[PDB]
């Protein structure tokens, strides 16, 4: 949710930002092609789609085939995209102004 704002110790009351943080979705980029949710680890898959190496972890448990073009999906055979992370932390940072 959200600890607190200013050093002023208090409690999660005076609502001012729902229960999520601004950067909860982000443009049609940092968003998961499927989960549309902010990825925590953007990796490129052979099929040609970038998603969260996480949502992929389970994917291989109940379906080793891409969730999209139903294409055989094989972990380890993917390329990591770090040039993305930074970007995410950036554009989302300018909307944090709260380094707890």
């Amino acid at each position: 949710g959200s600890h607190k704002f200013a050093e002023k110790v208090e409690e999660i009351v005076a609502k001012n930002a729902r229960a999520e943080i601004d950067y909860s979705d982000a443009p049609d980029e940092f968003r998961d092609p499927l989960m549309d949710t902010l990825m925590t680890d953007p990796v490129r898959l052979p099929s040609g789609t970038i998603m969260d190496r996480s949502i992929i972890l389970r994917h291989l448990l109940n379906s080793p085939t891409d969730p999209f073009n139903r294409q055989t999906l094989t972990e380890s055979m993917l390329e990591p995209v770090p040039e993305l992370k930074e970007q995410i932390q950036a554009w989302m940072r300018e909307k944090q102004n709260s380094d707890h």
